């Protein structure tokens, strides 16, 4: 068996939290397909978490994910959002890496960041443009 | 399995009312586009300010020469291929679907199911940028619709 380490930029091992993200957009399973996608307009957001009215994160949703399911006949706009709750996204923890980040990146258009208290707690979303700008600035 | 035989047996049946219907219905943004001279720090800047994954890269006269996106820009700089100070000629995609006003709703949705986004050209003039086309345009249509 041969194996290989690529060499590593500056920024690989830093980590999440340098990245100074803001505390997420989060909506609830009960307002409709229609005014999250306003609300995801207005913002420029592709996603967002779905969080019931206790806290907890019941999933994601996504643009993608909500026009799959508008084309196959599932949801309608006036539906509830929780109609299109998706439920397997990838997280990183706020101390994990930027090289982990980036992979994760590569393969799926976001991360949720979590970090570890008495429970897990969600910190923010992560995108492409948010390591970009960190690795440019 | 089930869906999908169901929406596989009844595909026809199962297209939208408005699949038919044409990519000018979305009234889109006017484009922001980029020449190849600028830096990729100053594309990731402006992308970064307007909320934008990509922008079409054309030429002084408004020629298209493709796209720069986000995904391709973090895929490029983790190869090594550009650093920020690089210009955005040097990564240019051109594996991107183009399309026109003409074109219907259901082609656009085929493009947006796979692809980020398409490039909507000029109806005649393709070598110009009409707007670019993402999911939200087309969820917004029909959430006004409906
Ligand atoms: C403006 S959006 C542009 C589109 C991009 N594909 C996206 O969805 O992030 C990019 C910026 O918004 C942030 N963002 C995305 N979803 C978020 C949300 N639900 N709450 C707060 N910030 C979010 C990103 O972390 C990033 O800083
Ligand atoms: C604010 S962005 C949000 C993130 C989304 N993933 C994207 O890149 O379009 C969505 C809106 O910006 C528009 N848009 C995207 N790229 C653009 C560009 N280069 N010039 C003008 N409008 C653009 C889209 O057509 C859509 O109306």
């Amino acid at each position: 068996n041969l194996y290989f380490q690529s060499m590593k930029p500056w920024w690989w091992h830093l980590r999440v939290q340098e990245l100074g993200l803001s505390a997420p957009l989060t909506v609830l399973p009960t307002i409709t397909c229609g005014h999250t996608i306003e609300i995801l307009r207005e913002k420029g957001f592709d996603q967002a978490p779905v969080v019931d009215e206790a806290g907890v994160i019941l999933g994601m949703v996504t643009l993608g994910n909500m026009l799959s399911s508008l084309l196959a006949g599932k949801v309608q706009p006036s539906d509830q959002v929780g109609k299109v709750i998706y439920k397997q996204f990838k997280q990183i923890r706020l101390t994990d890496t930027l090289g982990r980040l980036s992979h994760i990146l590569e393969m799926d258009h976001f991360a949720l960041v979590v970090h570890e208290q008495q429970r897990q707690m969600v910190f923010g979303v992560v995108t492409a443009i948010d390591l970009l700008n960190f690795v440019a600035a």
